[PDB]
């Protein structure tokens, strides 16, 4: 079972040239609890964004090019990424856009944070045909002194 986890602003924006213009420590906490002790598949750009391996997660990095960090596992295809996660209850695909697009059709679950932020971005979460997905969990939060925007955690399971 493959799951995607992603934080989307409006128009499904997940990435832009520069850092996201927001501060959303609850979504980071959500990301950590939903990925904890699970293999994480990411693209090389996301790997570079994160800086270091996510602790206590098997980290699997897609690149067409040889790896450049022996702390993590490097694979050259989607199927190699999955195989590299081994035999686990849940693989988390943590992005970015190229990676999500390739994994969404394979995924049984989505963990999406919907952030009420107006951002122009070059990278977007894939369209998930909502007839293919059932929302099983939805939890809205206003912005607050720690979180710059309102946001909603959603879990969807593939029909
Ligand atoms: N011209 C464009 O508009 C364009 C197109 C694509 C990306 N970008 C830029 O990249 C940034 C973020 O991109 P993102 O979030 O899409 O990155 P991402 O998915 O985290 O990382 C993408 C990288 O992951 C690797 N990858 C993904 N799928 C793979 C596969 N099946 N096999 C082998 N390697 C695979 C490739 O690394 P290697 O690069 O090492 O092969 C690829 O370049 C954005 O700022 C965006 O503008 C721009
Ligand atoms: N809900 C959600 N929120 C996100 O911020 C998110 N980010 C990505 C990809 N980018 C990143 C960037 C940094 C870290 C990261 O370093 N997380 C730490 C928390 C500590 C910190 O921010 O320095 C972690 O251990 O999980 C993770 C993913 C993928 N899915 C997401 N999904």
């Amino acid at each position: 079972m493959i799951s995607l986890i992603a934080a989307l602003a409006v128009d499904r924006v997940i990435g832009m040239e520069n850092a996201m213009p927001w501060n959303l420590p609850a979504d980071l906490a959500w990301f950590k609890r939903n990925t904890l002790n699970k293999p994480v598949i990411m693209g090389r750009h996301t790997w570079e964004s994160i800086g270091r391996p996510l602790p206590g997660r098997k980290n699997i990095i897609l690149s067409s090019q040889p790896g450049t960090d022996d702390r993590v596992t490097w694979v050259k295809s989607v199927d190699e990424a999955i195989a590299a996660c081994g035999d686990v209850p849940e693989i988390m695909v943590i992005g970015g856009g190229r990676v999500y697009e390739q994994f969404l059709p394979k995924a049984q679950k989505l963990y999406l944070t919907h952030i009420d932020a107006e951002v122009e971005g070059d990278t977007h979460f894939p369209d998930y045909e909502p007839d293919d997905w059932e929302s099983v969990f939805s939890e809205f939060h206003d912005a607050d002194a720690q979180n710059s925007h309102s946001y909603c955690f959603e879990i969807l399971e593939r029909r």
